[PDB]
């Protein structure tokens, strides 16, 4: 597994290392509303169980390669000083995700150019997938990427990126950082057997931001393989 | 509650009567996938707990006030002679939506006609919301009505046509009615406590398509109030 993604944890690993940091800036499970948004696979189901089991209140969002639709409407209405989670996670399977495999092979076929069109834009009967393969798209060509060297693990890796921009564009609609404080964590789900690899961690408490690295945190010993 | 939704039953009573009805066509709980749409609320949680109890394989979408997003590939991914229903709800609060009932106050200070836009596009930060609100916009000037002197519960059952109509458009581009026999029931969910509603009820076995009134199927003394 970790020749794909090297900041792979076990996924109770992950969880308490997360525990562990957001009770470092006054996070509780009892104080904080967590949200989650996954794809809609079955599969992505135990870190959805895990999460919830972390948190008193839980709201979750999904879609198509876990693709950002709920809108700021959506995310307002999920939550209810204030505190809140937000996880986010593509995933993909390795010895899933289906939506990203069907991107990867169109993205391939066709230019990157040609699978681009403008935000605002959607396929009437593909809408989920449409506006999927149109942030990937415009996201790859932001970042000089060539389609044809990539893989399923790096496109993965790329939706990460884009949903992770995605939902940050939400949050600071959505959230007074002034009246709230909240954490943001994301990274790439993994099924064998359940593994995240973390890529992005922070915490805003007091409309100031630090970033965490999970990987630096110490194990729990009893949550480890 | 049958002041507003004179067809509404117990969420049991629902369910007895679809079971008897779909195993008068061949359907059991055991050769049939079923697949659900509700609203993105944390209270539909009932019908859906009811349903895949019901079915051995469920697989569920869901988005403000029940708008369809996955499209066909969502749909296509979903399922795995071949039997499918496909359920279908929003939802509605009596003594909900939240969604539904944004649209109603916006499609009553602005017309119906500022609230329309083609199909295809969406807002960036309100993907789900403003596909939602666009297609009651058109459905609701597509059948001549006044938005001045509807309710909230009348447009929960505008919504209910207009999800229904598209849910009918993913099936057809998604399901060979020549080799998978099938089932679609759509109603409104209604909370006090759990009600439903049903609206439209047909099955089609062998290309071929029959109504069903679940209002006239007798039901179980055991699952009812
Ligand atoms: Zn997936
Ligand atoms: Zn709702």
């Amino acid at each position: 597994i970790l020749r794909y993604f090297p900041t792979a944890l076990g996924v109770d690993d992950f969880m308490a290392r997360t525990e562990i940091v957001l009770g470092g800036f006054g996070f509780t499970g009892d104080n904080t509303i967590a949200m989650t948004n996954l794809c809609r696979d079955e599969v992505t189901q135990v870190v959805k169980d895990k999460i919830e089991a972390a948190f008193g209140s839980s709201f979750n969002t999904n879609g198509l390669g876990a693709v950002l639709t709920c809108g700021v409407t959506g995310m307002k209405a999920g939550l209810s000083r204030e505190r809140y989670v937000f996880f986010a996670f593509p995933h993909i399977a390795i010895n899933a995700c289906g939506a990203l495999q069907k991107c990867l092979v169109e993205l391939k076929a066709e230019g990157v150019d040609a699978a681009v069109r403008a935000p605002g834009l959607h396929d009437p009967i593909e809408p989920e997938y449409s506006i999927l393969k149109q942030r990937l798209a415009r996201r790859i060509r932001y970042e000089k990427l060539d389609p044809q060297l990539m893989d399923l693990p790096s496109l993965t890796a790329l939706a990460e990126r884009t949903i992770s921009d995605d939902l940050e564009y939400l949050i600071e609609k959505a959230v007074n950082p002034a009246t709230s404080d909240y954490a943001v964590i994301t990274g790439v789900e993994i099924h064998n057997m359940e593994f995240i690899a973390p890529t992005k961690a922070y915490v805003v408490v007091n409309g100031v931001k630090t970033h965490l690295d999970l990987m630096m945190v110490p194990p729990m010993s009893f949550r480890q393989l």
